[PDB]
């Protein structure tokens, strides 16, 4: 039902326990404040469903969410795209506008509404905080900037298509108690970015007003650009080789199906399955499954204006011998070739990317979370070298 | 200024003579024919732009456009996608809706207003035709034939974005007096083809008014996806590798930019310039070009949620030990591999391709013209076989 | 169906009468090209290998047998049981099977007029070392080289056939139904798309 304790809280929410489930034990609740919830449950599922690790479990009511209990880091990361306000008047002679394109990262020490100052990276490291048992240092502080970049540009990405410019954001993390992971712990709301109209162009540049952002941010949980992903295999003995694509494309949410055809065999074949895919309407991408000498692959780029990527089922013993009837193809054919199963996933994913802000974001926050392991295990052999 | 004499005319325009420039030395002139001009100067300026050849030099005029003067071919090739009106009553057994793959090219006997009966592929090759010298066979009759269905999926692409489907359309070729190539040579207007609302479920479907398709057309000249193709290399001394996939991607109507990064030497920097092709919001596809062993790639590829294709210049001196480093990547790596410059190119276009219809429409030309190619070739060196 | 005298030439074409196709269709069951695929090896440890090739052959109804001789060891013997073969007059295609540095294919070619298909055992250890001892002849070699064992006895299968109808038919009915497994396996795996 619901129960709840004391507990923390912030400017727009307040942090309660919840008896009958403890760890998530946590309840957010807060006029607009509805409004305030509303943004903040979608963005959070947004960053989420990317691959974000955030403090966030299910929306509640209409001014409340429950979420992992955590506790807090008292910094204020920011991000900007694009200098204004605030930061021209701490950087005399950037203009406004200056773009950052890595782009810059700022964190503000100790949220105190006194004068909650700017702490260098290295402050932060000295500051040697420590909370749910975490000790935060150098592995920790580059987390945390390697994130909040990372999702500024996931949030810059998912605005575009409703024609608005993520200029900057300021965005608060957390140590969960439970796994002890920094995560995106605290409520994104319209008080925690800016959003320019995009269409230096309009008036004196006015950011959304939190009505119009607020009835806009369901529709970043969609995208319009729809894609697909066929996979073609000469022979049903390389089943799994194209079943580990297949599960790797639904890891970045891409639909894929699995299809036997021979170039050699049912040449006419081939192309009839093609048709089928081509005159369809939907974006489309082959990736050509065929052991030894393949052409498969050759004839299917060379029959159709998508994208074919040849995935060769190679094994140590002929492999040396096999990719080249991949590679070395007669002018004309765009072919291109990947040996990994899921790489060739990873790649047709990258290549839908480029139109569904949704894969997009997956791809990033994979590429962030990569570097998040690399840094652990770093951090964990090191301890080794005692 | 203008001169004129008397030629042939079909049911929309009135063909003349054009003393003061032979060859193109053709008018066509002919309430709302403005509108049905108007159609067809864009369809054919854009048919023409996606590379088929096509029957129009410039638009002349409110109810006119010059074109090469050329023979016609008496017979109407008609291509459906979809199954309705004559074709049902044709093809009894066939529920309205059924949708064609390859799809389906019908043609028609003469254009005579009498019975102008339906004509096997068959029956046209024994007609034994001949214009402007060119005596039609198998080879010609396949030509159309293929682009025909090219030409259908062409404007059926180009459709798309308005929310418009192509149902079927009708098209008559020509022989270029001139060229002696079989040409699209004339008119496509609103009764040229039929055009859902495509948004079975809308009203009892009604083909687009003339008025609507007409405000519409001009929009097809024009792509919504923008794209961009950014090409890495390690050291200037393969410029030229990086020129030839540049003018590659010049085919393909798509904006290419040479640069100079070396993962080995400025890690730091490839990150950078990486970063200011992502912040600025341009979809865009990396080709990284790095001899000997390529880090390049490899790099590009784990830092970026674009796509990367490693495009090696490799000479057979030391070819096949350098591919290799393009080739197995440690896990996570999207990477693709292509070896021909031009076909690098190629697949970038393929990738952008699946948004920006102009680039699918000159992929799928491009596709048609080389079979076109091939036709001829083998028509060539089979006279030399007597 | 319709059949022409075929010896656009004759009357004004007549079918063949229920009468004259009658005494002649149990002909069409039977041959006039004889034919037969003899199988070399250079050592009886590749046996196995070489009876894949003699079962495949027996899927074409094509007689095969196994011999045994080296071009290295036996280099006069390998020549005299050439020469059995051909000096019987049934048509003939030899399968040469030696393995590392192939002499056997090369030699056999080398002394008849007949095909030579040369099919390595190879394994891969040294595979990739010993084909090229049976691709790069000297010049003036016909030699043929197959890797697949079965894939051999089709080449043969289809060497023959261009004089035996009933070997063609069997290459043809064999493209079709694997056309139709081809078809099948696609439906099946089409199901699991849901």
């Amino acid at each position: 039902l619901n129960i709840g304790k004391k507990l923390y809280e912030g400017k727009t929410k307040e942090v309660y326990e919840l008896l009958d489930s403890p760890g998530k034990v946590l309840l957010q609740s807060k006029g607009k404040a509805a409004i305030s919830n509303k943004i903040t449950s979608c963005i959070f599922q947004l960053l989420q469903e990317a691959g974000i690790k955030t403090a966030f479990t299910r929306k509640c009511g209409e001014t409340a969410f429950i979420a992992p209990q955590c506790e807090m880091i008292p910094i204020e990361w920011v991000c900007r795209r694009i200098a204004t306000g605030s930061f021209l008047k701490r950087n005399p002679g950037v203009k406004e506008g200056y773009k950052f394109y890595p782009p810059k990262v700022e964190l503000f020490f100790k949220d105190d509404a006194n004068n909650d100052p700017q702490w260098s990276e290295e402050q932060l490291i000295a500051a040697k905080f420590c909370f749910a048992g975490l000790l935060i240092g150098q592995t920790e502080v580059d987390i945390m900037s390697h994130a909040t970049q990372a999702i500024f540009e996931i949030l810059e990405k998912s605005w575009l298509p409703q024609n608005c410019t993520l200029v900057d954001m300021k965005i608060e993390f957390g140590v969960d108690v439970t796994t002890k992971e920094i995560v995106l712990a605290d409520v994104i709301d319209n008080d925690s970015w800016r959003l320019w109209p995009s269409g230096p162009e309009g008036l004196q540049m006015v950011k959304k007003n939190f009505e119009w952002v607020a009835e806009r941010v369901e529709l970043l949980l969609k995208s319009e650009s729809q894609c697909r992903v066929v996979v073609l295999m000469g022979s049903t003995s390389d089943l799994g080789h194209c079943e580990k694509i297949k599960k790797a494309c639904g890891n970045f949410g891409i639909p894929c199906e699995l299809r036997v055809t021979s170039a050699h065999k049912g040449p006419d074949e081939t192309l009839r399955i093609k048709a089928e895919y081509e005159g369809d309407g939907i974006p489309t991408v082959f990736v050509a499954v065929a052991g030894r000498s393949n052409g498969l692959g050759p004839v299917m780029s060379g029959n159709t204006a998508y994208p074919v990527i040849s995935c060769p089922p190679l094994t140590p013993d002929w492999g040396v011998q096999d990719v080249w009837s991949s590679l070395r193809l007669p002018s004309g054919l765009g072919c291109s070739t990947v040996l990994s199963p899921e790489g060739s996933a990873q790649f047709a994913a990258q290549i839908f990317g480029l139109s569904n802000h949704l894969v997009w974001s997956k791809l990033r926050a994979s590429i962030l979370n990569t570097w998040i392991s690399l840094k652990q295990a770093d951090k964990k052999i090191r301890e080794c070298n005692l």
